[PDB]
Parts: structure tokens; sequence; C-alpha cells
């Protein structure tokens, strides 16, 4: 109409859009300023001036809506109300309008003032690529209900075994006497604490709870020992982690399965459980870690990968002066190029040299060094102005980018008073760079990952709205409320706080890498409520789970003589592999020497040696070592069985020549590594391991390119960090640790000059701690001793240089870049390796699917008995119960069981046992009733044939056994085993399995999971190969490392440990989980106190190596199993 024609001019005005987002930054920037740690009821100026000025941006808000409407009109697919940020925004309004008419009313509920942080979310529908994008990810969430409901399980089971196990048990501590003595001045709490303030508990084992550590255990401590009184121990005290980790109620229980599931902490509660209840509950956590942590998130990524690429797919259905001549001849003769090819690479070689204590004459051959290759720059690039003239001298910029960069270098070479030294050294970096311009398939490498970082840009932004998002709200509900109490006579605010914005994006940045997480986890459950932890879930998911995986879905998309006989040696020969495999796993080293067990070893590997010399003799002879054209050789596989057992012939003869062993202990350390890699024939006898190990290696090659990319760029960032940090790493800890400033203080102190493992006085140590800091794990004290360092020998100060935190997250956004670039190209070459095959066989399986077709013609109706029942007084059995109307119900008693087993929980009233006892009577009941209608509704035959019957059978069995049980107990008929009880309560949980026949999305799911077991099973052998080889290795290498009060461990408490073999599977399962690995380094590599050789010998060159080594296999067996599911999947969709 006309009046609607008046307004339509401006809102139709893309200035209008422009002024709009104008007003979303204004409003950005107002919720920057927010400064909870001193607001105050805003009785301050700036406080007063962002008053105005939202009030005024909320009145532009105002009325910018309701032109809006009033020119398009309300309650309508095309009205207002047609896009949901359209609406979204109407909220906004509306929220801000209650807000502003509660403050009049003088009634402050800062709870609606947790809106203004949901403003800036405003922002995607006017920004057209965010706008797609984001409808993308909206358009494919709703295909991740079926993840959402295994999750659903996921949480469900182990959290009900879990309430129901340990149950208020972490709680108790051990407590002293009932009836306790003592003449006065009573400092003895009434339980015992190892560290202040409740630090690391001390969880008992109750008294017929047979636990481990039953208060027999404490350490002496060190006149008289006060602690053996903590004699006896009861349940009753606050939980641990200032109560934030406990089994209580189920909602803590699913706090403690999401820690799990994000791999953190998770060797802490572990180690609190086996503590608490039992030895056997690491049964529980493997299980969990295996189920959960990795084949659900990995799901999770394979369904928005997949997802993501049928709905793409989707729209994409919708819319469908003679001498300058003779100059030039020297230049581009690749020879000279290879001669300053050589200069570069010396030039990065000797600038790298530079370290901590610089020997004097050394920096100055440095500077010297420094100063002939910029002459020499400087002279090919005068040569190259004349010989090609100024225009095609500027038509590459890469000759720009030499000019800038030997200006750079002749100005800091003139910079020899003052601020040269400073930042145009630092700069001087950039000529490593210039390698890219002659090496040709990085170009390659490079335009690639510029085409694919064409889509990823409005995915960052995206990132940093997100961030800012989580960021302001948790500074909304966690500012000024981590004030960490004090410890020197003040409250010292934690480093991990949400007090400033700053603090408050590099706070949610971590929370993002799931490190050291759990920390603010409790410390923000233990200020607001229990609920607080909805944040970090909420965090957590939408962040790692849904938006990540969002990523990767962008790029995969955005790429597209004697005779001789050999019938079953080959088995013999592997049986006689895993019992050389067993014998390898007895070496730990507190064998005393003359032991039966020692001599039973030395012995099998006397015999072991002589069977694989004695098959190495057959199988040559049969073939002959290098005669001729398929030889023995001609295999690697065949090469490593020679190598090793040339090797072990070798060990043999040299443990012989024990005779005078002085100088040869090395070669005996050697040959030990080397036996220790000698179980890994199994490839070699084993088919299937083999393709696996050759699918491997040649799935390696073509991100060969992106992980030299990688090692450039840790390198280069090595440069940097020694640049920036170069003896600063070092800090005074002592009691006080305050009010001194450098190592004279210290000394005077007399406390300890301490100097960090992970510091950058070198390159190599630089390179070490840049591989943990690309880890995400230990990263974030390496951040603070950044942030922290001042200068070379004095005392760190809290946040002296906060500038360094650029380049502490550049470094963590660039690495995950390029190992989610390598993620992608091994899905994508994958694929199109699988995708010559559906070509290739598949076209004949598409013959025969359409003769299942003519199968099921047969099918039609072959007189089904039906006809049996009616008439039997069964007649709607058959029918009228067999319905979906009646198994609906089945599936609501089911939730009602579900909501039953949710409400146990420690101390619960007498009502709530005997109601819960009265509702699982009710829920056997009608189990046994729903069982007897189909046992009458059919025969014997669909019994068995359902294949469902027989669970459904089992389930009440079960119940009918269980509910048998505490009628025993009630007239105390027959002493019953607690334990059996137990067991009974926790496995009726398997009720909840009847889901699965309504979930037909989990049947697909999980079936799509099934039909790439051969592929990932072969993996997950291989995976516990690699376990077992590099078990053997830490046994032999760290055997020797004691963990004790005088040698205090970071990582290996109890049984993560490298003495035994089973506990050394343990710490190696622990590293190839990411949590507190670098921990593990940071024992393992110790400078000890002189009482072995272990500490004082070249471990230090070895030790990084071995974990580097295990985390990148590791990481990459399960990149590969994580490809395989994804390509079973995508075969299966494709059908
Ligand atoms: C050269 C190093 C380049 C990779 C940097 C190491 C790294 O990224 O480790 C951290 C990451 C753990 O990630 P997260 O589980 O979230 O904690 O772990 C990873 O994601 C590493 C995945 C990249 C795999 C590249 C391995 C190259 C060599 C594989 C040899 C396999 C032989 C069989
Ligand atoms: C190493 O870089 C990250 C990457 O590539 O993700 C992995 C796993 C990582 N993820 C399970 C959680 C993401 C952790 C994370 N959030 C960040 C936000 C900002 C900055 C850094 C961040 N770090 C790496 C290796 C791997 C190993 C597997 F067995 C299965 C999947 C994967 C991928 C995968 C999810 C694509
Ligand atoms: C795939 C999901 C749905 C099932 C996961 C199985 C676990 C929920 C069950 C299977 C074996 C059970 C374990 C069997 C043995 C023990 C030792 C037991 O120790 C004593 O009772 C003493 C404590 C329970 C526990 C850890 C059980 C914990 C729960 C477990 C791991
Ligand atoms: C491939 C190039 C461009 C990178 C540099 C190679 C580094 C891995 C190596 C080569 C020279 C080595 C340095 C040679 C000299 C020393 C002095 C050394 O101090 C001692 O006195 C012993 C500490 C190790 C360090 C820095 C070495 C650290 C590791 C370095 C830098
Ligand atoms: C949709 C889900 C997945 C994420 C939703 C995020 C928020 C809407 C949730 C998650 C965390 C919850 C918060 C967790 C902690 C708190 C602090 C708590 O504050 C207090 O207890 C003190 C009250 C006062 O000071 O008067 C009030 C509930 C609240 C705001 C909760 C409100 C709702 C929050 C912000
Ligand atoms: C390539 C990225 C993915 C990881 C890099 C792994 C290695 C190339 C790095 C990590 C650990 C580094 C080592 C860590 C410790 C040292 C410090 C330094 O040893 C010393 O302390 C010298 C003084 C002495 O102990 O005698 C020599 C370099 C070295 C071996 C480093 C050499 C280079 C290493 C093996
Ligand atoms: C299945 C893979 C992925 C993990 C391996 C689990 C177990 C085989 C490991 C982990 C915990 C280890 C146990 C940790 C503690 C001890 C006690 C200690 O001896 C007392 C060393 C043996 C043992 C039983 C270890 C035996 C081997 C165990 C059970
Ligand atoms: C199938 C393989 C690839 C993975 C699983 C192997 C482990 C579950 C097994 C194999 C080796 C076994 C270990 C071999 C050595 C010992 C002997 C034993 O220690 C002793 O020698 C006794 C000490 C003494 O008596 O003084 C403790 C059990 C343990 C860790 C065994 C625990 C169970 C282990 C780790
Ligand atoms: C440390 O320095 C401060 C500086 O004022 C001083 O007050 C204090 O006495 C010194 N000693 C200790 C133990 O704090
Ligand atoms: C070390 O710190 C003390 C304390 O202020 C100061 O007096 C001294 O000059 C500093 N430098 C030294 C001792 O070289
Ligand atoms: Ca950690």
């Amino acid at each position: 109409t006309s009046p609607r024609n008046w307004c339509i001019k401006m809102v139709c005005n893309p200035w209008f859009e422009c002024v709009s987002m104008l007003v979303i930054l204004l409003n950005c920037v107002t919720l920057g300023m927010y400064q909870p740690c001193d607001d105050m009821d805003c009785l301050s100026d700036r406080c007063k001036i962002l008053q105005v000025f939202d009030d005024f941006i909320f009145i532009f808000f105002a009325m910018e809506m309701v032109l809006k409407m009033v020119a398009l009109g309300i309650f309508g697919k095309k009205c207002y109300l047609g896009d949901t940020w359209n609406r979204l925004d109407f909220f906004i309004v509306m929220a801000g309008m209650v807000e502003y008419s509660l403050d009049l009313q003088n009634i402050n509920l800062s709870a609606i003032r947790t809106v203004r942080v949901l403003r800036p979310l405003k922002a995607i529908n006017r920004v057209p690529s965010m706008r797609i994008l984001v409808n993308l990810l909206l358009d494919t969430l709703p295909m991740l209900g079926n993840v959402l409901l295994l999750c659903f399980f996921v949480f469900f089971i182990f959290g009900i075994i879990g309430v129901q196990l340990w149950a208020g048990l972490l709680r108790n501590r051990c407590f002293l006497e009932e009836n306790f003595t003592i003449q006065g001045d009573v400092a003895l709490p009434p339980y015992y604490q190892p560290e202040e303030d409740d630090e690391m508990p001390f969880i008992c084992s109750l008294s017929g709870d047979n636990g481990i550590m039953g208060c027999h255990e404490i350490p002496p401590l060190k006149c008289v020992n006060w602690n053996r009184y903590y004699n006896v121990c009861r349940t009753g005290s606050a939980n641990p982690h200032k109560g934030a980790i406990n089994f209580d109620n189920i909602g803590y229980a699913w706090i403690v399965i999401f820690q799990v599931i994000t791999l953190e902490g998770w060797v802490e509660i572990m180690y609190y459980v086996m503590d608490a209840h039992s030895f056997y509950n690491f049964i529980y956590f493997i299980l969990l870690i295996i189920v959960g942590s990795f084949f659900m998130i990995n799901l999770c990524l394979v369904v928005i990968a997949t997802q993501f690429s049928e709905t793409k797919q989707r729209e994409h259905r919708l819319m469908l002066r003679e001498t300058r001549a003779k100059l030039r001849g020297i230049v581009d003769s690749k020879y000279f190029n290879r001669g300053i090819m050589m200069a570069i690479l010396v030039n990065t070689v000797s600038m790298g040299i530079e370290h901590h204590e610089q020997p004097e004459e050394l920096t100055n051959i440095l500077e010297i060094c420094n100063v002939v290759f910029t002459s020499m720059f400087a002279l090919e690039m005068i040569l190259k102005l004349a010989a090609f003239g100024l225009f095609d001298y500027l038509r590459n910029p890469y000759n720009i980018f030499d000019s800038i960069i030997v200006i750079i270098s002749i100005w800091e070479i003139v910079g020899q008073a003052d601020g040269g030294l400073s930042v145009l050294r630092t700069f001087r970096l950039l000529r490593v760079l210039k390698l890219v311009r002659f090496m040709p398939a990085l170009r390659r490498q490079l335009v690639v990952l510029m085409k694919t970082m064409d889509n990823v840009a409005t995915f960052c932004m995206l990132l940093m709205l997100f961030i800012f998002i989580f960021s302001i709200l948790g500074m909304h509900i966690f500012g000024c409320k981590f004030s960490l109490r004090t410890d020197t006579g003040d409250t010292v605010p934690d480093r991990k706080n949400f007090d400033s914005l700053l603090w408050a994006i590099v706070t949610v940045f971590q929370i993002l890498t799931q490190e050291d997480w759990n920390v603010v986890l409790y410390n923000g459950m233990a200020s607001t409520s229990p609920w607080a932890s909805l944040y970090f879930v909420a965090l957590m998911t939408f962040g790692n789970y849904v938006l990540f995986n969002l990523l990767v879905a962008i790029l995969v998309e955005g790429f597209q003589q004697t005779i001789i006989a050999h019938k079953l040696f080959d088995y013999v020969v592997l049986a006689f592999i895993f019992l050389n495999c067993i014998t390898i796993a007895l070496e730990r080293p507190q064998i005393e020497a003359g032991s039966t067990e020692r001599i039973f070893l030395t012995v099998s590997n006397y015999i072991f040696t002589a069977i694989f010399v004695g098959e190495m003799t057959l199988k040559v002879v049969s073939l002959g070592l290098y005669f001729g054209e398929q030889a023995y050789l001609r295999s690697s596989w065949n090469v490593l069985d020679g190598f090793l057992v040339f090797v072990s012939i070798i060990d043999i003869v040299v443990s012989l020549a024990s005779a005078g062993g002085a100088k040869i202990l090395g070669v005996l350390r050697v040959l030990r590594l080397l036996r220790t890699l000698r179980p890994l024939r199994v490839i070699s006898r084993a088919p299937g391991l083999k393709l696996v190990v050759e699918t491997l290696i040649s799935s390696l090659k073509p991100i060969g390119n992106i992980v030299l990319i990688c090692c450039a760029f840790f390198i280069i960032f090595g440069i940097l960090g020694v640049q920036l940090f170069k003896g600063k790493f070092y800090h005074c800890l002592g009691v006080d640790t305050r009010n001194i400033t450098n190592r004279s203080d210290c000394m005077a102190a007399n406390y300890r000059w301490v100097h960090h493992k992970y510091n950058f006085d070198n390159l190599g140590q630089a390179l070490m701690s840049l591989f943990v800091l690309a880890s995400k794990d230990g990263w974030v004290n390496i951040m603070y001793n950044g942030l922290d360092a001042v200068a070379v020998d004095q005392q760190p100060v809290t946040n002296h240089n906060p500038w360094m935190l650029l380049y502490f997250i550049s470094f963590l956004l660039i690495v995950s870049f390029f190992v989610l670039n390598m993620f992608v190209g091994v899905v994508v070459e994958n694929f199109h390796k699988c995708r010559q095959h559906q070509e290739a066989e598949e076209a004949r399986r598409r013959e025969e699917k359409r003769l299942r077709r003519l199968e099921k013609k047969r099918r039609k109706a072959q007189r089904l008995p039906y006809y049996a029942t009616y008439c039997h007084t069964r007649l709607l059995i058959h029918s009228m119960c067999t319905s979906h109307y009646l198994d609906i119900f089945i599936t609501f008693i089911i939730c009602l069981n579900v909501v039953t087993m949710s409400l146990e929980h420690y101390n619960q009233p007498t009502s709530l046992e005997t109601a819960l006892k009265y509702c699982n009577y009710m829920f056997t009941t009608v189990f046994v009733l729903e069982a007897v209608l189909k046992l009458v509704a059919f025969g014997l035959r669909r019994f068995f044939k359902d294949r469902w019957n027989q669970l459904d059978l089992a389930i009440v069995l079960l119940s009918v056994m269980g509910i048998t049980l505490e009628e025993i107990e009630i007239n105390a008929a027959l002493p019953i085993n607690p334990t059996i009880i137990r067991i009974m309560r926790v496995l009726r949980i398997a009720r909840v399995l009847k889901l699965l026949k309504m979930a037909t999305g989990m049947r697909a799911l999980l079936d799509t999971v099934v039909q790439a077991l051969p592929q990932v099973g072969n993996l997950g052998l291989l995976f516990m190969l690699l376990f077992f080889i590099y078990a053997a290795l830490g046994v032999e290498l760290f055997g020797k490392l004691v963990c004790n009060d005088e040698n205090p461990c970071e990582g290996m408490s109890r049984h993560a440990t490298f003495e035994n073999f089973g506990m050394a599977f343990l710490t190696l399962f622990q590293v190839s989980t990411g949590d507190n690995w670098n921990g593990i380094m940071k024992d393992t590599l110790r400078d000890c106190t002189h009482d072995e050789r272990s500490c004082l010998s070249s471990l230090q060159f070895v030790s990084p190596l071995y974990f580097v080594s295990f985390v990148l296999t590791a990481q990459f067996v399960l990149i590969n199993v994580v490809v395989a599911v994804l390509m079973k999947h995508l075969d299966d969709s494709n059908k």
C-alpha cells in the first residue's frame, strides 16, 4: 500500500544495512569496555558514557525494527517473521525493552544483562558469506540428531554405572580416632591432607570395599610422626576438586564423563576411583575412552563431513650496452641459482646457530658473515636491476621482496647506535622465505592452500565472533568471581581469570583447545553453582564438535635350490613370533643377575635366534641373497628380516664377549634398543597387516609436501623464539619468590636459580618447546613463561610483555591449519584411490542389487501363518498387539525406566528406595506381559529368527532373576554377597537397548561402522603392535628412572612409571591420549643426583625423539582409522 511504500526506500537501501553493521560494531565496542573488576554500581564517568551510547543504540534498534515491520508486514512468510534472524532481532528488541523497564523499576537483576551478550549475534544475517555459511550449518544441524542420541547413550549407560558403583564414595578422607586423646594446642585437622587446602586429596578405601589406599600407606611425616594417628576413614567431608568431581548425583557423573570425553584430568579421576573403590575400574575408563572419546567425536566429524557434502550438492541441484644480453646468460644458468641457494641455506644455518651464552668470538663471526651475505644479496640485486631493466625487475614482485629485505638489512647495518638491533634483526628472518621462489612444488602447494583459505576467511571471522560472544558471556557470569584466595597476604588473581577482555578471549581460546580447562571448570563451579558447567559444555560442543568439523567439511568439499615346502610355515613362524613377543614382555630392570627367569630369558633368546636364523637359511637357499631378480632382498620385508636376524646375531656375539665390558656399554644399549625393535616381522607374516602398512606408507607421500612446509614453519618460528626469548626463561623458585629481581638477589635469598625444561636457549630446545606448544598440551605454561619473560638474568614478572601472546596464538592457529590440511589431503587422496574402485567393481554389484529386487519378487506372499492365530482366542494378538500403537507404549515405559534410574544418589530418602523398587517391579511386570504377548503372538520360529526376541527374553530374564534377589534379603532367607546385588542392579541397565529397535538411525550408523570393521580392526591390531614395540623401547630406555620424594614426578605418578612392562603400556596409552604427556617428558629428561648413569647419559638426545615419534605415529594411525570409517560412510551413502 501507499503507507508501506513510504518506508520502502530506506529499508531497501544498502546504506541501511551498512549503518546497521556500523551500530553492531558500536555494540561490540560497548560490550568490549566492560570492566567487571572495577565497574561497581557504575559510579564512574566511562560507565555513564557507555550507558548513554547503548541507550542511543537501543533507540536506533527500536526505530529500525519498527520501521522494517511497518514497511514489510508482520506474521507471514514474506513478512517480518520470514527469516529466523529477523525473529531473533525482535527477541533482542523485546528483551532490551524489558530490561530497560526493569531498570526504571530499580531492580538490578543482572540475569537479563546476560542478554546484552547475545546482541553481536545479529551480524550474520546482514553479511552475505556469513549468512550463507551459517544457513548451511543450521540446515545440516537437524541430521546430527542421531549422533546426539548416541551421545545420550554413551553418557547415560556410563553415568548410571558410575552413580551405582561410586555413589558418594569419593568423599571419604582418613579421619582420626572417634575418641582421640590430645593434651592441647590442637593443630591436627580431623582428617589428613597431603597438600594444603585439599589440593591433592587422599581418598581412602572403606573397610570392606577393597580399594588400594587403605590408610596404612600414608606418608610418614618428616621426633614423632603424628600422621600415623589418621587410622579410620569414613565418608563425610567435601568432595575432591572443591566439590566438582564426584559421583554423588547423575549431573556430576555426566560432568566426569564429559571431562574424560575431552581427555583432560583423565588420570587424576582414574586414580581417584582406583583409590576409592577397586583396582579394576581402569576397565571402565578404557572402555569409555575407546567408545566415547574416539568412536564418537570422530563419528561426529564423519557425519558433519558427509551431511555437509550432501546438503551442498542439494542446493547445487537447486540452482542446477651490448653486455645486457650477454649478462642475461649468466643469470638464467640454473648454476649460479644453485650457488645462491647454497648461500641462502648457509645463511639460514649460521643465523640459526646462535644460542644462549654465545662465545664472544662466535657472535663477531656471525655478524661478519651476515655482512658478507648482505653484500652478496646487494650484489645480485644490483646486477638484476640493470641486466633486466626496471620494469622487468619489478615484473616479478619476488624481486620487490628481495629489495625490501636488502633495504631493511642495510638500514640495520647502519643502525649501530640503537633501535635497529632490536627489531630489524628480528625481521632478517624473511630470507628463509626466499626458498619458495625456487622450490616449485611448494608453489603448487601454497596456491592450493590459498584457494582453500579463500573459503576459510569467512569461517575465521565466524570463529572470532563466536569466541567474542562466549568471552563476553563468561565475563558477565564469571567476572571478578575467580578471586583466588591469598597465600602471602593478598588475594592473588588467577592467571586464568575473566576480569578483563584480553584475558577473557585468551581464556576462551584456552578452553577451546581442551588444555587445562578442568582447572577453570572447577574454579567456576566452586563460585556460582554446579550449573556453571553447562557454560563450558556448550562452549566445547558449539566449538570443537560442530564448528571445527564444519571447517573440515569446507576444506574437503573445496577440494572436491633345495626342495621347499611352504604350507603353514608362515603360520608356525607367526606363532613363534608371538612367543617372542611374550618373552620380550618381561625385561623389566628388577631381575637380579642369576635369577631363574633371567636364565630362561637368555636361553629363550638363544633358541629363538636359532630358529630365526634357521628359517633365514631356508628361505634364502630357496631364493638366494642377490642372485638375479626375484631373489631374497627384492622384498623389503625380507630385507627387514635379514637386518633384524643379523643384528640379533651380533647382539649374541657381543653378549658372549661380555669379558672386558668397558667401552662397549654403548654398544650394549644400542643392541638392547634393536632387539626391542625386533618384534615387527608380523607385518611380513600377516597379509592384511602388510597391506595396511603399505597403505600407511603410500598414503604419506601426497602429504609429504605439507609435512615439509610444516617443518619449515617449525624451523622459522623456532628462530623467532630464539630471537625473542634467549635466557629469559629463568625463575628463582623459593618459599618467598617475591621482592627480588635478579639472580644476585636470588642467591642472597639462597633459594635456587631454576632453569626450565622447556626453554629457548638454543634452537634445539626451541624446536622441542615448539613441538610441545603445537601439541595442544602443556602449552599454557610455555605461554605463561613467555609473557612473563623480561630479560636475560632477572625475575619474570606477571604478564611483563603481553604482546608475545600474538606469537603464541599465531603458532597454534598456523600449525592447526597445517594439520587440518594434512587430514583433508589424506581424506581426498584416499577418496580418489577409492573412487577408482566403486567405478571398477561396484559396477558389478549394481547388476545384483536389482537381482535382489527380483529375489524379493519371490517373497510376495507365502501364505503367512496369520490364519492359524485368529479364532484361536488370539485373533487380535497377531494383529492388534503387533501394531505401532502398543510399541510406543513400550517405548514410553522404557523412558519411565530411564528417568527412574536417573534418580539414585547418595543419602537418598527411604521413600525413594521403596518407590524405585515399586517402579522396578511394575516395569519388570509389564516386560513379562509384553514378552508373553509376543510368545502367544507367534510360535517358536519368530522366537529365534527375529534376532531381537532373544534380547527381549534375556532382558526380562535378568529382570526376573533380579527381583528374586531382594526377596531373599527381605526375609533374610540366605546371605547374599552385596557384590552380586550390585552387579545385578548395574546390569539392569541393559533394558535400555530396546530403543535400537525404534531408533533406525542408530542401526544405520552403527552398521555403517560395522561394514568398515575389517580395515579399522587391522589398524587396531597395528596400533597394539605399535604400543608393544614402543613399550619395549621405553622399558629398556627409561627402566631405571625411579620415582620418589627425592625425585619429584610430574607426569608418572604411581602406575604411569616405566619400571615394569604393564605400567609402561599404561603410560604409553596416556601419552597417546595427549594428557600430561609433556609432563612425562619433563620427568624422563632430568639431571639426577648422580645416583645412576641414566640421568647423566645421552637421554636428552633420545627421549624427545621417542615421544615425538610415538605421538606422530599414533595420531597418524588414528587419522587413518577415521578416514576409513568416513569413506565407508560415503560408500554406504551413495547406496
Ligand atoms: C591438531 O590440530 C587439530 C586437528 O586437526 O584436529 C584433530 C583432533 C582435534 N579435535 C579432536 C579437537 C580439536 C582441538 C583444538 N581445537 C582448537 C581450536 C583452536 C586452536 C587449536 C585447537 N585445537 C587432530 C588429530 C586427529 C586425530 C584423530 F584420531 C581424529 C581426528 C583428529 C583431528 C580432527 C578432529 C580434524
Ligand atoms: C543451550 C546450552 C547448551 C548453552 C546455554 C548457555 C547459557 C544459556 C547457560 C549455560 C551456563 C548457564 C549459567 C550457569 C551459571 C549461572 C550462574 C548463576 O548465578 C548465580 O548463581 C548467582 C546469582 C546472583 O548473583 O544473583 C545463575 C545461573 C547461570 C547464569 C546459568 C544461566 C544459563 C547459562 C548461562
Ligand atoms: C620437527 C618437530 C616436529 C619436532 C622436532 C623434534 C626434534 C628435531 C627436536 C625436539 C627435541 C630437540 C632436542 C632437545 C634437546 C636438545 C638440547 C641440546 O642438548 C643439550 O642440552 C646440550 C648440552 C648437553 O646436554 O650436553 C641439543 C639439542 C637437542 C638434542 C634437541 C635437538 C632437536 C630435537 C631432537
Ligand atoms: C597382548 C599384548 C600385546 C597387550 C597386553 C599385554 C599385557 C596385558 C600383559 C603382557 C605382559 C604382561 C606383564 C608381564 C610382566 C609382568 C610380571 C609381573 O611382575 C613380576 O615380574 C613379579 C615381580 C616379583 O615377583 O618380584 C607383573 C605382571 C606383569 C606386569 C604382566 C602384566 C600383564 C602384561 C602386561
Ligand atoms: C620484601 O620487599 C618488601 C618491599 O616493600 C618489604 O616490605 C618486605 O619486608 C621484604 N621482605 C619480605 C619477606 O616480604
Ligand atoms: C640486582 O638487584 C638489586 C636489587 O635492587 C640491585 O641493587 C642491583 O643493582 C641489581 N643488579 C646487580 C646486582 O647486578
Ligand atoms: Ca594437560
